[PDB]
């Protein structure tokens, strides 16, 4: 799983719409990019994309946390935010029914 | 929130790729349609779509359950399955960052 570090200058927010989900593989709850806002900070930066997992915010992990704990952590971010992101794999575990 | 009942004749499975997530509004974990397989049972039926929440399977609720409990419930389904689905709203709660 490819992991990268993305640093953003917040325009109005990071220009990101997120969701709490469990990876089909995982038992640990995670924060994922549901979609990117065109023309927002993450869009212009050009790295982040729907499906990417947000591992940490400002060095503090987002993995396995309550939706309350994670929301608190997002509201506390500076004008500048550094994310560790697990890039969505080409070869990936998924759940079929 | 519009709720409907969809009954499917399983071809090879329902032709559905699902995910466990929390609605931005919700604290209850849910089963959602991540994507539909073209040419699968749900596709041909034409009702189900990415974003829809799967409320119950065969009359048994999928809301708020462990990923183990839900997977067990999906593997137990007959050649015929009846789902209660909460259609993804146009006006909906979402989580921006």
């Amino acid at each position: 799983p490819e992991i990268i570090t993305v640093t953003l200058k917040k325009q109005n927010g990071m220009g990101l719409s997120i969701v709490a989900a469990k990876g089909a593989g995982q038992d640990k709850l995670g924060i994922y990019v549901k979609s990117v806002v065109k023309g927002g900070a993450a869009d212009v930066d050009g790295r982040l994309a729907a499906g990417d997992q947000l591992l940490s915010v400002d060095g503090r992990s987002l993995v396995g946390l309550s939706q309350e704990r994670a929301a608190e952590l997002m509201t506390r971010t500076s004008s500048v935010v550094t994310l560790e992101v697990a890039k969505q794999g080409a070869i990936r575990r998924e759940w079929y029914v």
